[PDB]
């Protein structure tokens, strides 16, 4: 449960200064995590998923994504996955199902309260082998519930970007940023 | 339209000089298409696509995901399209919706064979009162004779055998490989 | 101007990243991961194309400094090419480790500012057309025209950057501690 | 063997479909290696290096580039090293040396030097190199060729570790040069004739 703990001290680092869809030009704060970031976190992320699944003797697993934010992270993940399997030469049968007895990993993108998440767990565990909760970030609150595989830990801010939506929008971003008050007026109701 | 034809005197690249899953050991005739090869092709048909809603005036672009086979291909693809778009400085926004009104629908595809499975989406979309519906294959099989239907963008135009990797699919297996493959007859028959 | 890494940043663990188990006690944290540095230097590529769009440069010649900038040069020429090649400029490029007369980016590792000077000094025997240098660091006063990010006094190596001829094959900058500091005295 | 082989009956793709410079757009015939297979080839190239390596437990490993024509094979074989090596705790202490020559200690000896250069034709470019490193007293002396042109009749030498055996065509891009031209293209063509008068010597 350990991972990246961003500070709330961290001020982020400034739009101008990245690559970002010049279609949000006035809507964003900052950067939080660059994309880049997000690649190398779930490198070592996908090395801990892989050996804890064969600390295990797991026959197969079985990701499950959440649409539609989930879907960067279940890309990347996923390639991350199949490289460390790759090289490490195991061979570790991996299913991906998108929802909107086997093995189930979870691929959710954020844990604010863990009312979605918990109604998921509580829905597969209605006969299943196992389940698990991978989650790209997770919500400071403190929250009574943190997820079995967890990338970062970010303040108590809503984030868009990287399939993270404010009301349908943001998508399309490629880093995980901090919307301000004007692109709040803008794209909610 | 026109595309990277892989010829059908193509011998393909042997697995071993490349890297595999070592669960299709026995199962992996040759290498077709390397992962980066897709890629590569990826970053042009991103250009093509987006200098042509840009030549129309697209308010903005849903990509239709054709579950589960496109999904590798719809994330790369889409990598590249926000890649050339913020590359270009363009204000074109682009949403995902997925599948297994009034506006630019892409369809996004692994591979299209005969054309009943787009034939049947595209006819679900032309209900719904679309502004404009475009289709984006990844591959396109080579049939005898040629098919009557070929789509707006295409990134490979591939032999009449079946292929597997990049999440092509045989029966749910194959689809943890990183490169588009064709399986023997070990490998068929290991999955039924 | 470029990205300020404050002094009261910490960093992040080394164990929460992938890091090579040669140096497995000699790092204290990561000031910047390898991603972010890919990301950056997409920005950065893209004021360098439009610095020369500005102006009419018919050439424009990279001096990589090794050993230290030879990562940093290979990503740059990345997106450098990457930019021209998406804007269908007609750009050409070339790469110097005797061709004078053309327009030079110095593509160093980090900047006191003692060694730059001495590549700039040397630059005037052969005259070259235009002179501009480019640091992915700089430590906290002179500024190159362009950097990338802007690191506290501390000590940082990984990305080919050296303590000794060593840490150069870490993926990701890092900051090292007293041990690891000691263990490769020179 | 020894590497991918591309046949004589290869025609390449046609440079419409990819990414090209646009400089070089009436200069190139064709499309012979992309570069993302390129880097795909340099994944098993960096486990097979490695292993190899780590089989008879090599103290040092020095990586020496051939200056200008190597260096993107060095960056991208560089990469899928360290990223296996990453993968698998393995610790494998890698250096990088460069050379025009152009490099001298003269504390290379004991130490295991592992040549990264472009491609081989004839082989006396690099049978030159092999004979002025063998002469400082190295512990081995190895080569990383990422091209081999397949010649009539074979050539009486191949590198240790080969990326692809291309058919006896001249070859541009990848760093690899045309009169120190055609360096930034992106992927491996073979130029055609306009592109041959273009930059003649
Ligand atoms: O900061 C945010 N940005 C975007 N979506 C969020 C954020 N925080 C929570 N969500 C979404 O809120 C929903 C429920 O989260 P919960 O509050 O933990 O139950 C999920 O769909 C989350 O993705
Ligand atoms: O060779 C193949 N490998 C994997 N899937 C294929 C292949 N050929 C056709 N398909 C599947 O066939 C479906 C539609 O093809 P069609 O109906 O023949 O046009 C798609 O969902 C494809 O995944
Ligand atoms: O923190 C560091 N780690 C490794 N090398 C450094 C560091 N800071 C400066 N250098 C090296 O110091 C030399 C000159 O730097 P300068 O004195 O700031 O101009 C260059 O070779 C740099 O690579
Ligand atoms: O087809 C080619 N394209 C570009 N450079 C080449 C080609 N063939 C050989 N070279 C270079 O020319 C020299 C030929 O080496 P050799 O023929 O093995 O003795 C080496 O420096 C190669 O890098």
């Amino acid at each position: 449960a350990d991972c990246v703990v961003i500070e709330d001290s961290f001020r982020g680092f400034p739009t101008e200064y990245f690559c970002t869809s010049p279609r949000y030009d006035e809507c964003l704060d900052y950067v939080l995590i660059p994309n880049g970031m997000i690649k190398d976190r779930l490198e070592k992320m996908s090395m801990n998923i892989v050996d804890y699944y064969e600390a295990c003797n797991a026959t197969s697993i079985t990701l499950m994504c959440v649409l539609k934010g989930g879907f960067k992270f279940l890309a990347d993940l996923v390639d991350g996955l199949e490289r460390t399997v790759r090289a490490r030469g195991i061979v570790l049968p991996m299913s991906v199902e998108f929802v909107r007895d086997k093995n189930v990993l979870v691929v959710e993108d954020i844990i604010d309260t863990g009312k979605t998440i918990t109604k998921l767990i509580s829905h597969l565990d209605s006969s299943t082998k196992s389940v698990k909760v991978a989650s790209l970030l997770v919500k400071r609150t403190r929250n009574d519930y943190r997820p079995d595989f967890v990338g970062f830990e970010v303040p108590n801010r809503f984030v868009v970007g990287y399939a993270l939506d404010y009301n349908d929008n943001f998508r399309d971003l490629h880093h995980i940023c901090v919307i301000n008050e004007v692109g709040q007026k803008k794209f909610s109701v």
